[PDB]
């Protein structure tokens, strides 16, 4: 891996994906137990400790596409890794859908042009692992966290001018965020399982906004779920 | 309708969707009590009978996205349908994947233009109506039917000299046949539910055939499935 | 076949091409002799006669290209089809176009992305045989029935809210149907030699349409020049 | 008229269009009577004359979709031109196309982006005025002139690492030139009249070139039917 | 050379590429010693002669990236020409550009469906030499001719209704001008030098407009600024 | 500002733009006086000091476009940033290339499909203010620092199974990164001045590795150039 710092050995087969490494440093250190750092190059933390006896590894992605594909092909390719759950934040696109709420992505449409480069005429759906779906749907029943599940946007421009999140939510998109694209078609494409949960940041239609420090620390709920349906 | 010669009142707000008007005909005389037929036109049939007391209507649809867009189109705007569900076969094109499994399909990719159309440089991604698929999903593993949950791909070219299908097949895509972008992508436009429960008529890589057992097995088993995918 | 009940041999080499396989049955039992059905597979009925002692086919299609595109495939693939004209309907988008004008098909544009998934960046533009259009042409002179002959567009989206009919016809763009491009495209692929003869069932711009009864029994214009064009 | 320096009155309203100025100079010369040149901008001259008494006009168009616009669009918006003929030379792309063989063009396949740039996911397929065309083919029946009816590729790159000819050839396409695509196109924008007629400048199949009296005789015979293709 | 007259030996490794022939000309005969015609074809007229003892040739190329390409594409190929530079004219799209300033294109946007016929899913941003640019622009300053230097966009419709000139000024594109994707492109791909330097011949917002005569026999300092850069 | 915790006056009016937010650091610490860190949201530190008087920011951004697109948008829209200068690696494409050399960027071509979001059929190529650039030739000439002055190729996937490198450095591509793209279009589109400098981390052709030498001066001279890019 030319961007995680890591021996063959140090990461487990069960990776959280945040964009945010320093989510992955408060992830590590408030729901894991003897916790090592495995990789601070570009300041892009990467965590492994246990929770209730199993391995868990925790690995900040950077924002987009681009940022996610290199550590997720790391991941995979070099380190051997399994079950990949991104624990995100997205916009909400929807009046329905409400800050805080959590989402489970069965699948992600996307402006990012990674797909039409290796299928050209093909729209490629990219779908999440229904195993991981399914165990993250029973455990926000376990845990009491109500879930919505369903579709979201992948976008490659944060600050879009030519957005079409208007027609998006029409056809029933819940939200946008930057990763889910690269992580579901990167896992199926070398048979590793993968799924993204979410928790709304912000409200696109509204302006209602979280802080940055909210985002960093305070989305407990998905962390609750990924980790309870896991183990 | 320009395409179904029915009066209001006469499709119920459910609907299975097989492609062959002729299938449409044997599930409502094998599976419904009071059939009457209310279209005719283009010899595309359209019944509808009570399950368990509950109107239901079969619609065939033809086959490809123009056809199905025609019968789905019509049935959510000018008969106010709320639950479609196609009930169809596709080409197996995963090793894994063997011939007496039935596939729900989370999501669809496709060569159709009908998204980019309207989205341009977006990739949309159609997603079924996760209520419905779950509800799917229980009910199969309640009668113990061999279910695949993943995604599909929605082809234009049933004879195409420029098949994608091992590139997809490696992507994780069980499957080739030829409706259910358009089912997916106009249920959630028109904020309509669906699902596609496909059984699979033969397999493409493996060249493997059906037998009559399989055949009677896996349709019975699709259409009691989707009889309890509602609700 | 897949979708052909048929053994070779029990198709002519000339074919008629309907979408509606109820207009196959009018044609076979109006216009020919000696008429036996070859196929009832998705009740798409295909039926072979003599007319005036040329032996004539006459198979039901489909709507839209995918449906078209399965059925001249195996007309020509498993049967040896040599001769193919369609004889279809079309919604006016010209002013000067009117309802049961008989155009003739030079080509079509379409928004398929049929010809896209052979060729990317190259705009392939189908084309009639000409042998097959001028002995239409003559045809029509002979009956006295007047033709329109221009360009068409092979429409994907019968209910389209990204229609670019407007510009289409500003462009001199006569009308809007649904197969056209598939015929024209996969005959000359083959060397065999296509034509359009379309009736004009509706007008897009007044809103005048005919009944589905009407489009099923009343075309005959159009069945006149094709029989006589082809004897 | 930036690229024309001619005054109002002083062009045809029937246009001969060779891609070579110095063709227009031999058309015009050769056969019309009391020739002015209305313009020598850029050396892209143009002639006027008379044909039989009918005033005929001969453009220069220069080489490329780009150049041909320039001319086309001046003399259909700035003279009010209201048929327009291409007299040029392909290359054969099909082995049963002879270089003594002259091709009216019913259509235009391209990899020029113009048309993309009007419609997007819309395939444009551009068409010849059957009136135009009708009369040029039975000017050339009616003079012996071997005739084929077909389509043609407008090419950018005459020069082009990334040429589909062979496939071209294989969906019957005849040859190669490097203007139809815009004549087509910008006459039906405009409601004007427009054919390519196209006498074969070299095989690029079978590497044949012309002689002589090959040259000579399609020469003639493309500008003899060219001079019957109005009224 | 089909498009080019010439024996190898008759043209310089060193060539002056104005769009119109006559330019060619006013420039061979204004400021060249013992010039010599080397190329009529087409009426494209090419020259050689010296300048200050150094050899160089000036050769019409037409308008338009198709036009250009058969040029450029000979000089490269047939006459092993090194250093291209363009003398062309362009529209300005900014305020800021005024009529008859002096630009040196970097780099050239498109709607040439070129580089997307080679690199499909890849935007190929052409790009000048900087040797040859860094030479004109030190020209420049010894001549006392103010240049701007930045980007412009090669059009393949000069008339375009669809022409997004305004979105391209506010991303900084500087004028409107037919040749130069193409000359940087293959330049480079053939490892040779190119260099557009262009006069603004119109200004497309304000309407102020260059006659024909000006533009071919008055573009003095472009010519200045190009002969004194490589001599 | 959603991703920059800064307050107005904390960011200069000149950004260096290093994609490692480590290296942000390290640049800050060794080359500015009386550093603050403005900015710890997600780990993506940015510090403002002083360089010979002036105010000087570096703001780490994270690789791919989407990332920088958003450290970009908003160091230029909420903090009125004028001159961004990214300073990074990239993987040298052509054997003419060494490890030791410095690349300054004129343009860059892409995978990414931002600019045809914003521009459809238009290939956007994004230039580099030419007077950052060429006080930065300058300052590396004075300096006695290799300089290369060229374009280089903006990927979305660092690991790409589609890979066009090889077509590209053909085309005269010099290297490949993930940044530039972006930071030259959305400065253009702004009106502020970009320019990226770029060392080369590796060879991707060659497989040539950088010494501890190479690596300590391409860096230090680096940062020497852009410190003197501006004004
Ligand atoms: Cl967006
Ligand atoms: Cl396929
Ligand atoms: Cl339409
Ligand atoms: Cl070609
Ligand atoms: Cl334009
Ligand atoms: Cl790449």
């Amino acid at each position: 891996s030319v961007h995680i710092g890591a021996e063959k050995g140090q990461i487990a087969d069960t990776v959280l994906l945040p964009g945010d490494p320093l989510r992955a440093k408060f992830i590590a250190e408030t729901y894991l137990e003897n916790v090592e750092c495995y990789n601070e190059v570009r300041g892009m933390y990467g965590f492994t400790g246990t929770y209730k006896g199993k391995k868990i590894s925790v690995q900040g992605t950077g924002m987009g596409v681009p940022s996610i594909s290199i550590y997720v092909n790391e991941l995979i390719q070099s380190y051997d890794v399994q079950n990949l759950i991104r624990v995100g934040s997205c916009g909400a696109i929807r009046k329905d859908v409400k800050v805080r709420d959590v989402i489970l992505a069965m699948t992600s449409s996307t402006d990012s042009q990674m797909n039409r480069v290796a299928f050209g005429s093909v729209d490629f759906a990219p779908c999440a692992d229904f195993e991981l779906l399914k165990n993250a749907y029973d455990a926000a029943k376990d845990k009491g966290v109500p879930v919505t599940v369903g579709s979201v946007f992948t976008a490659d421009q944060f600050y879009n001018d030519d957005s079409q999140i208007e027609k998006l939510a029409k056809y029933g998109v819940l939200g946008v965020e930057m990763e889910t694209t690269a992580l579901y078609t990167l896992a199926a494409k070398h048979g590793r399982k993968a799924l993204s949960i979410l928790t709304v940041s912000d409200h696109v239609l509204t302006g209602e906004e979280t802080t940055a420090e909210e985002r960093q620390t305070t989305f407990h709920d998905m962390i609750d779920v990924a980790l309870h349906s896991v183990s």
